[PDB]
């Protein structure tokens, strides 16, 4: 299981 | 605003 | 997956 | 008011 | 897949 | 009151 | 894919 | 009561 | 595609 | 009570 | 196209 | 009680 | 084309 | 902001 | 079971 | 900011 | 039952 | 910074 | 039982 | 548009 | 579009 | 009872 | 749209 | 009782 | 959309 | 009572 | 989305 | 009372 | 993402 | 009274 | 994720 | 009064 | 994880 | 008054 | 988890 | 004032 | 009382 | 009170 | 008060 | 009040 | 108030 | 106040 | 004040 | 003021 | 004002 | 402003 | 300002 | 700004 | 700024 | 900036 | 910057 | 920054 | 810098 | 640095 | 103990 | 017991 | 007992 | 001890 | 007592 | 002691 | 006493 | 004593 | 006494 | 003596 | 005196 | 003498 | 009197 | 003469 | 004067 | 004269 | 005045 | 003339 | 296992 | 292992 | 394994 | 494997 | 084991 | 597998 | 795989 | 092991 | 693959 | 050991 | 060992 | 022991 | 032993 | 033993 | 042996 | 014996 | 010997 | 004997 | 692109 | 972008 | 995409 | 990304 | 991947 | 990753 | 992963 | 990793 | 590790 | 582990 | 080690 | 070990 | 070691 | 592992 | 050992 | 070794 | 050994 | 060797 | 406002 | 042992 | 051991 | 209010 | 061990 | 309202 | 274990 | 209302 | 594990 | 109403 | 796994 | 009403 | 995966 | 009623 | 992807 | 009643 | 794509 | 009873 | 109005 | 188990 | 109004 | 177990 | 209003 | 397991 | 009115 | 076990 | 598997 | 507004 | 009336 | 696969 | 035991 | 009446 | 594939 | 405001 | 009567 | 017992 997040 | 979604 | 949203 | 989205 | 919306 | 929709 | 729409 | 509608 | 409405 | 409709 | 319609 | 239609 | 309606 | 997430 | 997380 | 997690 | 954990 | 833990 | 109605 | 109705 | 209603 | 309506 | 209603 | 209201 | 209420 | 509302 | 409201 | 209210 | 507001 | 309020 | 905000 | 507040 | 506040 | 802070 | 703040 | 922190 | 009007 | 309308 | 217009 | 528009 | 729009 | 439209 | 659109 | 979008 | 999109 | 979004 | 994504 | 996101 | 991510 | 993460 | 992860 | 983790 | 584990 | 554990 | 009333 | 009365 | 009255 | 009323 | 009063 | 009223 | 007035 | 009050 | 105005 | 006002 | 305004 | 205000 | 401004 | 702010 | 800032 | 901030 | 930042 | 610092 | 009796 | 019985 | 029996 | 039985 | 038992 | 006995 | 079976 | 009992 | 079998 | 009473 | 009683 | 009364 | 009364 | 008593 | 009132 | 009396 | 008064 | 008064 | 294929 | 597939 | 199969 | 199996 | 199997 | 399994 | 048995 | 069972 | 046992 | 029983 | 035992 | 019995 | 026992 | 056993 | 007997 | 005696 | 008897 | 014994 | 108690 | 108490 | 308790 | 208890 | 209780 | 019970 | 309970 | 329970 | 009970 | 229960 | 169930 | 069942 | 169950 | 299934 | 099932 | 299928 | 099924 | 199909 | 009840 | 009802 | 019930 | 209610 | 109660 | 019903 | 149920 | 009850 | 039904 | 109570 | 069902 | 039927 | 409460 | 069924 | 009927 | 209480 | 099939 | 309260 894998994720990634990114904001700006 | 700005946002970035990553799964699997 | 991959996800990518913006706002404004 | 501005809206944006991406899939896949 | 694309998306695109506006308002006002 | 406007409105506005694109897809694909 | 396209749409338009006003009101009053 | 107006109203329009655009498709296309 | 085109349409228009009225009430009134 | 009065009504419109407009198409094409 | 074209409609139109009375009531009372 | 009173009608009326308009078309084309 | 033409229509009117009476009841009563 | 950056973020990450690993399961399983 | 495993886990893993990072920040910025 | 690093962090990780085992269980089991 | 078991358990781990790590940080920085 | 490092944890156990053992339960049983 | 008893009923009455009136339209128009 | 009268109505009458009577039951039992 | 009158209503007239009685019961009982 | 009683009971009365008007629509327009 | 207007609207009248009486009960009782 | 009494009611009324208005749309439009 | 304008709207109008009495009660009582 | 008394009521009133406007919306757009 | 403006709004107005009056009560009593 | 009075009340208002604009969004956007 | 405004907002405006007034009581009394 | 009065209020305001921005966000992003 | 600005803020702003007037009372009175 | 016054108010702001900043994030990130 | 920034902050930023002001008050009056 | 003035107010900051940072983490991490 | 290191801190920063200051004030006045 | 100033403030500095450590922890770890 | 319903009315039909078929042309065809 | 229908009213039926066809065209072919 | 139905009204249908069918055209084919 | 409806209103029905079938074309085809 | 209803209305309906079918195309085939 | 509905209003469909149905394309198929 | 609905507004449904189907296509298919 | 809802706004459906069906696609099948 | 809502806004649903059904694909399916 | 509610934006709803199914695929299935 | 709500956002919902359901596939499945 | 909430955002949902069901897979299932 | 909520985010929520269902699977099931 | 909540984040949540169900499985079931 | 809470961080929830459900699993049943 | 917290961290919740239910399994059951 | 909380950590919660439950299990039921 | 707390650390729960619940069981049940 | 229904009772149906039909009209048109 | 169960009583229609279909006018049309 | 129950009371039904269709008008259409 | 209902009582529909259906119009349209 | 229960009543309804559907227009449409 | 209810009092539904629909308006489409 | 409820009352209920559902416009839609 | 409630007033239920819909739009859409 | 209770009052909603439910929007959507 | 509450009143409630939803949007969405 | 109670007030809410949810929006969404 | 509340006021509750709700965003999301 | 109490205020609250809850963002989700 | 509380002000709750929330955010999450 | 109280107030209250709660990020999460 | 207090002032709360809650992180978490 | 009393300051607090509770950070959990 | 107090500063409260909780951590955790 | 289920069982239905319907009488009308 | 349904089983249904109407009468009428 | 369903199983109706209809008598009239 | 459903069953019919009807009768009448 | 359900059981129904309808009588109109 | 279905089986329809019609007896009427 | 349906089977028909009409006794009259 | 339920039981209902619907009179209408 | 269907089968009917009408005795009358 | 439920038991259903309706009654209209 | 429940027990219910609707009437309406 | 639970006793239900509805009454509407 | 509870034992609700719900008029509404 | 209980005893709730609601009036709407 | 409690007891509750709510009317509203 | 407690006595509860919610006015709304 | 409890008593509690809630308005609102 | 304690006695409870809230008012909002 | 809605497809059928009903065999029977 | 639906397909069905109907078998009796 | 959608898929269905229905056998009977 | 459905898929139905219907069998009855 | 969603996956029915009804059966009746 | 759903699987529904229905019988009857 | 999800598994649903419904036997009726 | 749930498992439904369903009985009625 | 959970284990439900639902009787009605 | 845990376990429920609920009977109603 | 929970045991739950509900009744009602 | 922990043991609930709720009779209601 | 506990063991609860709850009436209501 | 979570497992429902719902009898109704 | 303790024990609870909680009547309300 | 204590022993819990709630009344209300 | 403990023994509470609280009425309320 | 206590004894507890409240009231309120 | 009486009581008795006996003991061993 | 014994015991006794008057109030009021 | 034994108890015994009186009221009002 | 009388009660009546035994243990071991 | 052994248990016994008497009410009213 | 007699009570029974027994463990181990 | 073993467990027994008897009501009424 | 007799119970029996056996565990392990 | 193993299981077992008895109602009634 | 017996039950019988093995798992593993 | 392995599973086993008993009624009546 | 016998139940068998085995997975993976 | 495998599957396997047997009713009756 | 047996069953046999195999995915993948 | 495969599938298989078997059926009495 | 065996079946076999493949998709892709 | 392709597709492919067996019955029997 | 095969079956074989290709799209596009 | 007027009730009874007997169990037993 | 025995039971029995009066209304009216 | 009546009513009887035997089980057992 | 004896029950009587009376209302109005 | 009037209200009246009997047990035992 | 045995079953009986009186009404009227 | 009479019924009577026998199973197994 | 003896109540009443008086409101208006 | 047996069954019994008596009516009338 | 009055009120009052009886018991015993 | 007079029914019989018997099964395998 | 067996089946009978009894009727009359 | 009596009671009396008065409001407004 | 008679009826009998055999399958495979 | 077999089957059976019998009637009468 | 007012209020008035009695007791005994 | 009498009927036997075959097929394959 | 004598009680009084003014307020505003």
């Amino acid at each position: 299981f894998k994720f990634e997040f990114k904001f700006e």
